[PDB]
């Protein structure tokens, strides 16, 4: 089958500044420092990763085509794609309006190429050109709502691309799952009344943003039950995971039936991630890759669309990524190398408060 | 400013430590057969305690404070923690043409490591003799490469020598100290200096650390340590995900109740930053106020015990970008200067650690029944 895979160069490309997360800050003596968080070289190495495994061969590249207007407009208001406009035509770009997410003079161009890897990939995938496939994108999407950017998002990637199934290819149903361990907050806000996408996020519960996805968070109008939050405990592992897709996501999406899943693709989920306490290993991913893939088999002709989310992990993230695309080839090359690293620091067993946070969502699948 | 407030606060920082050669890998080494990608900076890049230094001068906190030099570590000073295998080990490795391989297949020295590691384990040395002659009321050693892991026999872990326990042993010998608490309050097990001090009831060893992280099976609270020295190793491990609530429960009910019994005539700690929020090498969730409160917590229990003589010496933490606020946090309650907010507060203040959990408490608890054993 045809595995669809979507890297720009300029995803590489796009500047995070001197700042670890807010910029350089000489008074509160944050010091500059080279290597960003969101630097992203991490998000390169996974691509290099698919290509040095030799990934690359059992994949179809597919070249990003940047989102016009009119695709940015089905997932945002006007006024945020005018602002985006406005902040990237500023001479040295600035702050997106959180203080945090910037954009160069011109980034708005990357963030086109982002949103769009993730469109044609859909694109492709829902003509039956391809089987399915991995949007290697960056920046990241989930956490822009409908007329923001946040959180080193500037435009909502997936949502993006869902808008276009929706509104181009005439797909009546859409499902979201997103597992990057951070509360797809921007994903929720677009689809909020809407029952036609169905929005997953599993994430540490108030990692990112603050005060932001509570299980309680389910949509309203036509669209309440049609957003379902898992938020997990730090310290959460593949086993409270795999247990999240098992008595959750899966059920939620058989129940659903969308006619296309995308996964907001995240690894920050990872043992190894500064960016929450969640102890998900490679096999994890894969596990969790597996179980999306096999149910898109199922429930709606194996269409399936993965697109980069976050995750901060250079060492890591990498073997995560490769796992998932992996999954996607079915062919399988190269041992996770810090297996044997991480396989006795725990998370393999569900805990009781895990199983209890997953358990708090089950009623929520009658309402699908 | 010339009229302060505080005694005098030792603080070491050599520039050597900043040196550490690292390498090309992320903790291994960047293998191309397993296509691990080489990368600048290692998970241990010295940049980490470098930028925790240039933090402490940057905020002024250098001003309140009293730079020791450090001397390198003598062969007698490792011999007081290590065998001499070790010690001569380590001298074959650091003559080698590039250095090499220390044993672990991790733990590298570059030709003339060797130096680095005596003014590792020198820092701290030098700092505990001259808080011990009364010279400095306490102090910090912003020491590298750390030492925790390093046992009796071998390097291991990115540790040379275990730098608190070459401290600790010269504290004994030579200072005559009759009893030395190391509290370590790196997120991985002190496995080292447990090992180092197993048998000798003279050295408490207090280890916090998240649960089998590393090294693995490792840090059991059963390790209680053996014959006159049973009893006097307390291993605090604690589950993945447990922030500051945890930290100062596992503070109040073990930590210094255990301090309290066993009357150290000085304490050292084995100040890692590895438990902070933003650490790749562990789940737990300390953040900098945290730490302040942990390090406030210790350095009164000092104050209360041992005539305030206490000395921090660097152990890991792998936050470049949150370290240095950590240890920025610690050094302020040595000198009761808290001239600067930690700008990460805000952000990490509402992602949670700061309730004890119930399995937090219930590890915890374990360990409360060991203190009754304790001197
Ligand atoms: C890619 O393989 C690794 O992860 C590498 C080698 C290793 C492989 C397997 C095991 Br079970 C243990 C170690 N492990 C390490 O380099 C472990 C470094 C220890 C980090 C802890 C340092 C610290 O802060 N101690 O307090
Ligand atoms: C020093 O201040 C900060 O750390 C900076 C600003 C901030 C400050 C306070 C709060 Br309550 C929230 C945010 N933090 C952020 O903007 C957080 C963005 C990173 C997390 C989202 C990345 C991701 O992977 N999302 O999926
Ligand atoms: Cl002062
Ligand atoms: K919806
Ligand atoms: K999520
Ligand atoms: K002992
Ligand atoms: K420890
Ligand atoms: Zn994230
Ligand atoms: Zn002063
Ligand atoms: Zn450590």
């Amino acid at each position: 089958h045809a595995i669809g895979y979507v890297w720009n160069t300029l995803y590489g490309w796009v500047d995070t500044g001197t700042g670890s997360l807010a910029a350089a800050n000489l008074t509160a003596r944050m010091q500059p420092i080279s290597h960003h968080l969101a630097h992203p070289d991490t998000k390169r190495r996974f691509h290099e990763l698919v290509c040095a495994s030799g990934q690359i061969e059992h994949l179809t590249p597919i070249a990003a085509v940047a989102a016009t207007d009119a695709d940015i407009l089905r997932a945002h208001s006007a006024a945020h794609l005018e602002n985006m406009k406005r902040v990237s035509n500023l001479p040295t770009g600035g702050d997106t309006g959180d203080g945090i997410t910037m954009m160069g003079n011109g980034g708005l161009e990357i963030a086109r190429l982002s949103a769009g890897g993730a469109v044609e990939l859909t694109r492709r995938v829902a003509t039956g050109e391809l089987s399915a496939g991995y949007a290697l994108v960056n920046p990241p999407g989930h956490h822009a709502p409908h007329n923001a950017a946040m959180g080193f998002c500037i435009f909502n990637n997936t949502s993006v691309a869902a808008g276009y199934a929706r509104a181009v290819l005439g797909m009546e149903r859409v499902a979201i799952l997103d597992w990057d361990v951070h509360h797809g907050n921007g994903t929720q806000d677009i689809w909020w009344n809407d029952p036609s996408v169905l929005t997953i996020s599993l994430h540490q519960h108030l990692c990112f943003p603050p005060d932001s996805g509570y299980s309680t968070e389910r949509g309203a109008g036509n669209g309440h039950g049609y957003n379902i939050n898992v938020p997990l405990p730090p310290g959460s592992g593949n086993a409270a995971y795999l247990h999240a897709m098992d008595q959750v996501v899966l059920p939620a999406l058989r129940a659903y039936r969308p006619q296309l899943i995308i996964v907001g693709s995240g690894f920050d989920a990872s043992m190894l991630d500064p960016l929450a306490r969640m102890m998900v290993t490679a096999d994890g991913f894969r596990q969790m890759a597996r179980r999306t893939i096999d149910c898109a088999a199922d429930i709606c002709d194996g269409r399936i669309v993965f697109v980069q989310e976050g995750g901060y992990s250079p060492h890591y993230l990498p073997f995560c990524g490769l796992a998932v695309i992996e999954e996607l080839t079915g062919v399988r090359s190269l041992p996770d190398p810090y297996h044997e690293f991480l396989a006795g620091m725990g998370g393999n067993t569900l805990l009781d408060a895990e199983r209890a946070a997953i358990e708090e969502i089950v009623p929520l699948l009658a309402d699908i």
